[PDB]
């Protein structure tokens, strides 16, 4: 068996292609940051099709925090998370992203501090003529008994931001 043989397999995804799969997402929670009106809704032009925050990031401090959350039925069997968030490539975006995840009940912080980023050096992306910072975040995470819903946890250092962020392709994957 070769030696990158993925030893994991996609168990669940979230791609945002309908806007009804936003339904089943909410807010749950800020931490010195604020979500606008409305907290959350669908884009369709991006990614085609993302889940869109409407964020409002003082810029002011190392951790200013805005979450999001989903149930997923077979979380408690997983082990490895992916998702994309995209920020719009406006003229002077600077400062730092400390992306995170919950798995809940339980509030278990996973990948704290392990997929931060300069957002000056995050790969950009265009997408219908408009271009994007993106940031691929991956988690590695224990099988944990009783979660029943993920809480994704985007977070900004220092980096003032009034607008819509995006968050897409979340991913869940199980040993074999
Ligand atoms: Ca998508």
């Amino acid at each position: 068996m070769a030696s990158n043989e993925a030893r994991y397999v996609l168990a669940e995804e979230v791609d945002f292609s309908s806007p009804e799969e936003v339904k089943n997402w909410w807010n749950s929670g800020t931490w010195q940051a604020e979500f606008g009106s409305p907290d959350i809704e669908w884009n369709g032009e991006v990614g085609n099709g993302a889940l869109q925050l409407n964020v409002k990031l003082p810029g002011k401090s190392d951790w200013e925090e805005v979450r999001v959350a989903r149930k997923f039925e077979r979380l408690s069997e997983c082990e490895i998370l992916e998702y994309d968030i995209y920020i719009p490539n406006v003229e002077g975006l600077k400062g730092r992203l400390r992306p995170y995840a919950v798995l809940n009940p339980g509030w278990v912080k996973i990948g704290l501090d392990m997929n931060n980023a300069n957002v000056e050096s995050a790969e950009i992306i265009t997408f219908g003529g408009k271009e994007y910072r993106r940031f691929h975040v991956r988690i590695e995470f224990d099988r944990t008994a009783g979660v029943k819903e993920l809480h994704i946890g985007v977070v900004g250092d220092h980096l003032r931001y009034d607008g819509p962020i995006f968050i897409d392709n979340v991913r869940l994957y199980k040993r074999t």
